[PDB]
């Protein structure tokens, strides 16, 4: 039920954003008794924090799928896109991860797992970087993280502004300023 | 003016609740002013929003249009960026709504509209810039450097204590360094 929940939100937000996400809207979509959802989470916060985390874990996984060693832009690449709003379903997850980051301004549970989540990310990255020897590697794996942030977020509110060749253009072209004084 | 009171009210209301708690009733609440008042300005809800993002563009688009360019163009970009960055309480405030917006773009085509021009305004403006000294890839990292600042202040809303000026500026700075690179600039 917790995981049927949590995706029953995420489809709830992607159509309608966070705030259709009511415990009633969510309940509907996932079967269940609206006491069923009270029995697995306390309070909608705690609600949120289980969506969140079952986002996380998922982006996470395919993380490890796509960065798999060799080439270093390619593998940086890979892994960036799974940010980007290239087709429906990272357009979907896009726009909630955006969504539960703003929010993660009024929930300390949504701010802390933000912060771990980019926080392994970044650490993942700048490993990366620091293998190839790439100046200031800390700071430019923040950057590259960041930016790719920025990108999803510029392209969900403007998608006519960024269509899905111009994102992976711009972050082939991030990509190649990262690398500048990397081997290779 | 009335419908800039309200405007007001609304960032307000966003900058402490998000935009959820935004509701007309909370917005004619925060302003004093009757649920009638409001609506007498705005139609819908998405009306009263648009109004309010408006009002925010224009406050931004007015501090980059201050910049003094003058001859150094890193100092210029620095100087602009810096102005979209939550450096402060009153760009913190900026930012959290600025983001809600941006989000709600995502479904609401009069937000995503706005969104839309201000975002064309400002990468043309740096696009300007850096077309102006042989910058490689001009356009595209005119774009890379805005998302740069969206995703600082992305990450800032949710944990403000970690993310000091000081951090955010040297930040820019390493990417403005990267946007620069194989331009015709002197360092
Ligand atoms: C220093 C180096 C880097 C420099 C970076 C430069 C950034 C450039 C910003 C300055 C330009 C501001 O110019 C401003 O543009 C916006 C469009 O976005 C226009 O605004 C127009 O569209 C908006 C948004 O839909 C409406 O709310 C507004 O009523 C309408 O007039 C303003 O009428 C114009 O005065
Ligand atoms: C005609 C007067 N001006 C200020 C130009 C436009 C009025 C519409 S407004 O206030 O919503 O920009
Ligand atoms: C409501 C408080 N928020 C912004 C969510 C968390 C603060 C995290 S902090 O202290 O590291 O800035």
């Amino acid at each position: 039920s917790p995981e049927r929940l949590a995706a029953a939100l995420f489809d709830v937000a992607a159509e309608s954003g966070l705030e259709g996400a009511s415990v009633r809207e969510v309940a509907k979509r996932a079967g269940v008794s609206i006491g069923a959802v009270q029995h697995h989470f306390s309070t909608k916060d705690e609600m949120f924090a289980f969506a969140l985390r079952t986002l996380v874990d998922k982006l996470l996984a395919r993380l490890s799928e796509v960065e798999r060693g060799g080439d270093p832009a390619r593998a940086l690449f890979a892994a960036m896109s799974q940010l980007l709003p290239l087709d429906e379903a990272r357009s979907r997850e896009a726009h909630v991860m955006a969504a539960f980051a703003v929010r993660a301004a009024t929930s300390p549970s949504l701010a802390e797992i933000r912060r771990k989540t980019l926080f392994t990310i970044r650490t993942g990255l700048s490993a990366v970087l620091i293998g190839i020897g790439t100046p200031e590697a800390e700071t430019r794996a923040a950057l590259l993280l960041a930016t790719v942030d920025g990108l999803a977020l510029d392209a969900i509110g403007s998608p006519a502004l960024y269509p899905p060749e111009y994102l992976e253009h711009a972050l082939d072209i991030q990509i190649g300023m990262i690398l500048q004084g990397a081997d290779v």
